[PDB]
């Protein structure tokens, strides 16, 4: 009760405060809870060390403390309650009626941090309620992670060439037309991808997909527009044997494997 849905871009370093139920005085309409954590000093470290460009141009920690709220037993996405009002070290953290509907997102918090062992972090989250709405905190340490890293380790995961050939005879069993340009980027496929769950045989371009999911995380495919989660990714095995064979090509027609311009 109270887990997340698991954030590619995000690797979890450690939990600093466990999922956590938000109680709800059930006379009063606002609330207002403090929790602390503490970091180690190889944490501390951690953070202090782990400077670098981020997306946006930005040089800041890609080791961060985020934390993230949702409704509450499976894993949710960031959800956030009524007038949420975020204190960090007593440090207001600006936020990026009865139905508020705005989606969450995981909160970076890290720059209002007390980079320090010797010292407890405070942090204060105040709400008003909604009936039969209940919440749940949890505070991780994370490294971000870049698109670039999303496709080494998608690449340590690729789909063997006859996979996709039994699907184009077990199609077919006229012409079955193909291109090999990304449908997002217009350009010649580099690492041709889809996920698992996509009944196509079109791919699109696993770096540019992971780009554009890595500022504005929609994980929609772009040619049915389905779920394409991460963890659903495949490479395909046989349009990366038709790349390396083909040039000023744009398009495809399979016969009942074999396939022509
Ligand atoms: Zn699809």
């Amino acid at each position: 009760q109270g887990q997340l849905k698991n954030l590619p871009f995000y690797d979890v370093l450690d939990v600093l405060i466990k999922p956590t139920s938000l109680v709800q005085s059930s006379i009063q309409r606002f609330q207002e809870k403090f929790f602390i954590f503490a970091l180690t000093p190889q944490q501390v470290r951690e953070i202090c060390i782990s400077r670098d460009f981020l997306p946006g141009g930005r040089r800041d920690y890609t080791v961060q403390v985020q934390l993230r709220l949702c409704l509450a037993t499976c894993p949710q996405e960031d959800n956030y309650p009524n007038s949420l009002c975020i204190k960090v070290n007593g440090k207001l953290f600006p936020l990026p009626g009865i139905e508020q509907k705005r989606p969450g997102r995981p909160l970076n918090i890290t720059s209002l941090v007390r980079l320090s062992s010797a010292v407890p972090n405070q942090i204060s989250i105040s709400w008003a309620s909604e009936i039969g709405k209940n919440y749940s905190m949890s505070v991780y340490l994370v490294r971000q992670l870049t698109s670039a890293m999303l496709l080494q380790r998608l690449k340590m995961k690729i789909r063997n060439p006859d996979h996709s050939r039994a699907l184009i005879k077990e199609k077919l069993t006229t012409s079955l037309r193909v291109s090999l340009m990304c449908p997002l980027g217009k350009m010649r496929l580099t690492i041709p991808c889809r996920a698992v769950t996509c009944t196509h045989l079109q791919c699109f371009d696993a770096a540019l997909y992971l780009q554009m999911n890595e500022k504005k995380p929609t994980w929609i495919c772009p040619v049915c527009d389905k779920k394409a989660a991460y963890e659903s990714l495949i490479l395909d095995g046989l349009f990366m044997e038709i790349l390396n064979d083909c040039s000023d090509v744009d398009e495809i027609k399979f016969q009942e494997g074999s396939w022509c311009p």
